[PDB]
C-alpha cells in the first residue's frame, strides 16, 4: 500500500480476480469510464 512522491501505487498478485480490483479501483478512489485505451510498449527501451 501506499502513496509515491518524488501517485498510489500497489504491490499485487497476480492470481487476485479483475472484480475486486476494479471495485477497489472505482468505489475507493476515483470514478468510472465512458472509455478505455490501451497502449503496448515495454521492450522499447
Amino acid at each position: 500500500f501506499g502513496d509515491i512522491q518524488f501517485g498510489k501505487y500497489l504491490r499485487l498478485s497476480c492470481d487476485t480476480d479483475s472484480e475486486t480490483l476494479y471495485e477497489l479501483l472505482t468505489q475507493h478512489w476515483h470514478l468510472k469510464t465512458p472509455n478505455l485505451v490501451i497502449s503496448v510498449t515495454g521492450g522499447a527501451k
